[PDB]
């Protein structure tokens, strides 16, 4: 039947998209693409036809958009603004069908964060507190420690949506490098390395 992928899946601000139509049944009179799922003129981007192959435009921006004769639409330019669902229509006199449950998602790239830890030195059983800090709402931060990652257990405790990192009771074990990590969907970037090291009190 009908199957309508969006590539790439996920796109990117100021970054162009592909609104693809698999098996697009019997040449009908024409689809119509519109946005949100409004079977509604009040949103018609655009109604390309088969039987006289011709392209007409809806009440629809077309600023950047194009409609395909596999009945596919390329999204240039989009935007937060121009994030959620979109809808195909089409018809053939015999039936009309709408069927184009389609949404996708936009993304601002992220920015580098940047930890900050009180004590690079610290005692066996006490406390450390690694906070990554970022300016960008819509995270997706990760921990890493020595280049790899944190295992995250027990002893630690993270909150602020995994902005702050409090490790308690220490252990030597935590002798190493610890590392914040942003994630956006794979449009990353990590942060610092903030080394930590140990020292016991007892001997
Ligand atoms: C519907 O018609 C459009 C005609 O443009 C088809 O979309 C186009 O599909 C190809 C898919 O490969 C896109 O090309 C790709 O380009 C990248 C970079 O050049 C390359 O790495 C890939 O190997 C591939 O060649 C093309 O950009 C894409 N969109 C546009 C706006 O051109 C679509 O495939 C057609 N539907 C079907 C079922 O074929
Ligand atoms: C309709 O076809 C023209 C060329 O005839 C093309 O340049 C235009 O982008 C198409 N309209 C849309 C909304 O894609
Ligand atoms: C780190 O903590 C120890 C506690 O024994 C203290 O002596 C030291 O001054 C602290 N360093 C800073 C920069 O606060
Ligand atoms: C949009 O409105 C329709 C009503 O026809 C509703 O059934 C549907 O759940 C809404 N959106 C999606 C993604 O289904």
């Amino acid at each position: 039947e009908v199957t309508i992928e969006a590539v790439p899946p996920q796109v990117a601000e100021d970054n162009n998209v592909l609104l693809l139509v698999h098996n697009l049944p019997l040449a009908l009179g024409a689809f119509a693409w519109y946005k949100g799922n409004t079977t509604a003129i009040d949103k018609e981007i655009a109604r390309f036809v088969p039987n006289s192959n011709m392209n007409f435009t809806g009440q629809a921006y077309s600023g950047r958009e194009i409609i395909y004769s596999n009945g596919s639409l390329l999204f240039q330019m989009i935007t937060m603004k121009d994030m959620g669902v979109y809808t195909l229509d089409m018809t053939d006199e015999n039936y009309r069908r709408t069927q184009a449950t389609v949404r996708f998602h936009v993304h601002q790239p992220v920015t580098q964060p940047f930890l900050q830890v009180t004590n690079t030195t610290v005692k066996e059983l006490d406390s450390v507190t690694l906070t990554c800090l970022s300016n960008d709402i819509g995270a997706n931060i990760q921990w890493l420690f020595n280049s790899q990652s944190l295992q995250l257990t027990e002893r630690m405790t993270l909150s602020q949506n995994n902005s702050i990192l409090r490790i308690d009771p220490i252990k030597r074990e935590d002798a190493g490098e610890y590392q914040c990590e942003i994630s956006n969907p794979v449009s990353v970037r990590r942060s610092n390395s903030i080394k930590l090291d140990i020292i016991f009190d007892p001997s």
